[PDB]
């Protein structure tokens, strides 16, 4: 699988992450990433993503060592994390052919993890809009408890 690259965007107070919701089979919610263009570098990557889906440049921000990263279903997946962000910044896509809307969430009334069904007596997950950034609310969580406290 090609990797992909993208950005954790929390505000001032550390409380509220900011996710694009796309279209069809991007339905849902997510953090904003994207594949890598061949011999393009992973900074590069996520810049370049981040500003299409959410027209805000995070090129002077990353730091080359804060991110989180997943495989899933051996595609690798990197986010570099990215605090202190207004809440009162317009956020503007390119593509609006691919983003439906972009909104802040609390961190704390998220999900880290779907829903079973074993109230109906009937095997696997429950539907849920958050399904793109499940995978990555317990490593976050676990990540600012470590470098703030
Ligand atoms: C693939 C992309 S996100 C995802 C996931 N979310 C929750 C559990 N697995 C699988």
């Amino acid at each position: 699988g090609v990797p992909t690259y993208g950005a954790i965007i929390l505000d001032e107070t550390l409380e509220n992450v900011l996710l694009v919701q796309g279209y069809l089979a991007k339905s849902g919610w997510g953090f904003p990433k994207g594949k890598v263009n061949k011999e393009e570098a992973p900074h590069d990557c996520a810049a370049r993503e981040v500003f299409e889906e959410t027209g805000f440049d995070i090129k002077d921000y990353i730091c080359k060592d804060d991110y989180i990263e997943l495989r899933i279903n051996d595609q690798l997946a990197r986010l570099y994390i990215i605090p202190g962000i207004p809440k009162d910044t317009k956020f503007n896509p390119k593509t609006r052919r691919e983003i439906r809307n972009i909104e802040w969430f609390s961190i704390e009334k998220l999900p880290c993890h779907r829903n079973d069904m074993t109230p109906k007596s009937k095997l696997g997950l429950a539907p849920n809009k958050f399904f793109m950034a499940i995978p990555f609310i317990r490593p976050l969580r676990d990540w600012l408890s470590r470098r703030f406290g």
